């Protein structure tokens, strides 16, 4: 019993931070689709530029619809404070622009989302910030790479595109010892499956464009961490260095999506578990990577830090670059698209799609096979998804 | 070649291409799918025209961008999540450590903050110069000068730049001229036609016109815009504009001409009034004969705009009393809305500063700025009148 008990995840996803009685009984929070806020007095106005008063002035810095979204994402991640941005890249760039100056070093996971890699190497890397890639699964190697200039450790777990994982608590422990800020891109899991801040990370970023929205109709990013770090990112990264302002309309849609997060994630995971087990037994499949199978290289780390194994599958077809094209073109229910976490099931074959400008030789040493297909398993009836994949495997043979 | 108002309503869109829809459907979608991997292939290389991901390209955003490009008379447009998004995406693309950016003497506050505390701390060099003083500008040019950036007119005294003269100087040195054209809009001033390479807008202001969206625009040559899209936007800021907000912005642009006409007509009346009030020490409105750059104003701007800055004799105290008395004008930052807005920096935005810190940025103790809106002028006059009375 007792009132000091934390409400369950689904309760907070739906209610946290909002009481209808503070807004004329409105069951759904009204949408503050306004660019600016006014003051009753110039002295009240002075107080919102001098930090004496809680309030609002300009939606780029702060907005009540965005604030609700932010406090709710903070609650779900177990962090102190949230920030909502125009995209995942908005969240990532606003964060790193704030935390890094010339001479600082960022240690990076070995593989990264493509635009993240490009921001680092062709963006902030070109402004005097040093980059080093390390296998975050090898704690001994991470420890060895730390220098007094190391300011930020940044990685995804599971990471694009191989679902390589890092031990978050282990990384946090090394960073505590040396003094570095740990940021985890937690897009693939959501706070429903994994909570890096509870494992000792300082900040988490999300492409809310993916599972958090869940419906493929908005682009959005989220940062969650300590009040001090999130405030700094808000007032420097967002306000001055990116201008990546989330529309209140889209923030409201994001909050709508978050109300079913637990139910969608349950189904994404149950469907992908069924597909992965089916695919592991098909003749055309040479290799499958799914965190829910014992064949997964980091099976125990997955079980240890993710409450469920996710909705992403990667597998290799027998027949190389060819067989991929044939599998892909055959799909009738899965769509050929590069994204993830939609209600609609998506499939990509990077060899003949994203990385098709390269030759057979070149995709290696970036972690990309010739028959590597990636699946974002959606919310459709599993039997239809099974049938679609089955029929497409046949055509790929 | 259709007129401005025709283009603001129609340019880039034929209903017959979208099932007869008079108003273009809103592409509120994050991702786009491909009929084949082959069609897919020719999008991540980029020589077959289509779509892949709303962060790079999207048809609602594309229409907005074409429309804005047509109105400014430029080759290409880019739509971003805010004015700051447009400015940072631009400058992050164009500058690297060791490059220098030449700046107008005063700038929008968050632009100043970005330059001085953001990109400036990454080894990019900054120098402020008066962009109306062509010889000070020429003398300020160095081999490192890669970008010239300013607003015209500029806060807080509505100081103008000689856009054409700046551009002549810039091309001797190959430098890129970027003009923040927020205050005028393409309806009143077109910097690309005066020789600028790129224009940026806080579309949050006049372009939207209705105070309900945050948005930015860049317009310029295809090659520069392409790079700002693929580098500044995609990689360095992630300032993605919602398709919902883009559609609202296009809705607002359909009345740009009509709104700007009323903003200016209202502001001209208010300026004439203010200019002869005894409480008012000094006034800055491009439409007054007393405006120091009256002539340059009229060469660049087809109308004198909807913004007024003036200085009350009684200093900071008069400013506070003026501001607090306003009943129709709202005390708020921002501008370019239907609703009239006013601010007094010395007691609002820059209050925590000191008298000489404020003077250093050209912020007078009695300086108030009016964003004159669309309300009946007799009502706006009455509000200003009683506020002036209260200011004593
Ligand atoms: C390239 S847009 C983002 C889509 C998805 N996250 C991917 O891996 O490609
Ligand atoms: C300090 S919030 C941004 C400033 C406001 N847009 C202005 O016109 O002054």
């Amino acid at each position: 019993h007792g009132s000091n008990k934390l409400p369950g995840f689904a309760t907070r996803a739906i209610h946290h931070g909002y009481d209808p009685q503070d807004h004329g009984g409105a069951l759904v929070p009204p949408v503050y689709q306004t660019a600016t806020f006014t003051f009753p007095t110039v002295e009240y106005g002075a107080a919102c530029f001098a930090g004496e008063q809680a309030g609002h002035f300009y939606s780029r810095i702060s907005n009540p619809t965005l604030n609700l979204l932010e406090a709710r994402m903070a609650s779900l991640e177990g962090g102190e404070a949230g920030l909502a941005l125009a995209s995942g890249m908005g969240a990532i760039t606003s964060t790193l622009w704030t935390l890094l100056r010339p001479g600082d070093e960022v240690l990076l996971g070995n593989t990264l989302y493509g635009h993240t890699f490009a921001f680092l190497h062709h963006g902030i890397g070109e402004f005097g910030v040093k980059l080093r890639h390390v296998d975050m699964a090898d704690l001994q190697a991470l420890e060895a790479a730390m220098t007094p200039a190391t300011r930020v450790i940044y990685f995804e777990s599971p990471a694009n595109p191989n679902m390589h994982m890092a031990d978050i608590a282990g990384v946090a422990k090394i960073a505590r010892k040396h003094g570095a800020t740990v940021v985890v891109d937690n897009t693939y899991c959501t706070p429903y499956l994994q909570r890096p801040l509870e494992l000792g990370a300082d900040l988490v970023v999300h492409s809310a464009t993916k599972y958090l929205s869940g419906h493929g109709d908005i682009t959005a990013g989220i940062v969650v961490g300590s009040q001090a770090l999130v405030d700094r990112i808000r007032l420097q990264g967002l306000k001055d260095m990116t201008g990546a302002v989330l529309s209140p309309h889209d923030a409201a849609l994001l909050m709508r999506g978050i109300k079913t997060l637990n139910l969608r994630m349950d189904r994404h995971c149950a469907n992908a578990q069924v597909l992965a087990e089916f695919l592991a037994r098909q003749p055309q499949v040479e290799l499958i990577h799914y965190p829910g199978l014992a064949s997964f290289p980091q099976y125990t780390l997955a079980r240890q830090q993710m409450s469920q194994p996710g909705g992403m599958i990667a597998f290799e077809l027998k027949g190389g670059i060819g067989a991929g094209r044939r599998f892909m073109n055959a799909l009738q229910l899965f769509s050929r698209a590069v994204s993830l976490g939609d209600a609609e099931s998506l499939a990509q074959h990077p060899a003949s799609m994203t990385h098709s400008s390269y030759t057979p030789e070149e995709r290696a040493h970036y972690g990309i096979s010739e028959g590597l297909v990636r699946l974002s398993v959606g919310l459709e009836d599993i039997d239809d998804l099974l049938a679609d994949v089955q029929q497409a495997l046949k055509a790929s043979a």
